[PDB]
DNA sequence: CCGGTGCCGAGGCCGCTCAATTGGTCGTAGACAGCTCTAGCACCGCTTAAACGCACGTACGCGCTGTCCCCCGCGTTTTAACCGCCAAGGGGATTACTCCCTAGTCTCCAGGCACGTGTCAGATATATACATCCTGTGCATGTACTCGGGATATTGAT
């Protein structure tokens, strides 16, 4: 599943839901490096 | 004719999105702590010898203390050149970029002068007798301050 927000605000209270619950949690905000974003996005193909 | 109302244009709100800043961690290397004699050496203990520092009177001037008179300060007035503010033209110091070059590192080399010791001798402290140059005192007189009156500037207003 991907989940979409816009509010940074919101999307932090959803950091903390899925730091209470174990989900896992991987995020790239506009606030994320590109390095960071390219990474992830890397991680995210050939990774499970 | 004037007025309601749609259309368009602008102002206001909110929010990211992104690029610049600054404290935290890793890491390695030359330099602050810290014996180790040593080493000879200043510092301390222990003596006296001489003189200067200190205190007591006591002589003797140089600071405080009281009285008249004008000269400088106080206080007013008007007015004017200056201070302070504002505004515009433009030059030049600023900021950023590429390119050149000599500072900086370190390495290697080596001969000149800092630096210490050893030797010895003459320049300098020191004591005493000699004596004369400088110093306090006293006193004549003349260069210089002061007062008064006539030159030559030296500013301001027509």
């Amino acid at each position: 599943v991907l989940i979409y927000s816009q509010m940074t605000r919101m999307i932090d209270l959803l950091e903390e839901y899925m730091v209470y619950r174990k989900h896992t949690y991987m995020r790239l905000d506009g606030s994320s490096k590109i390095s960071e974003r390219r990474d992830m996005v890397a991680d995210f193909q050939n990774r499970n």
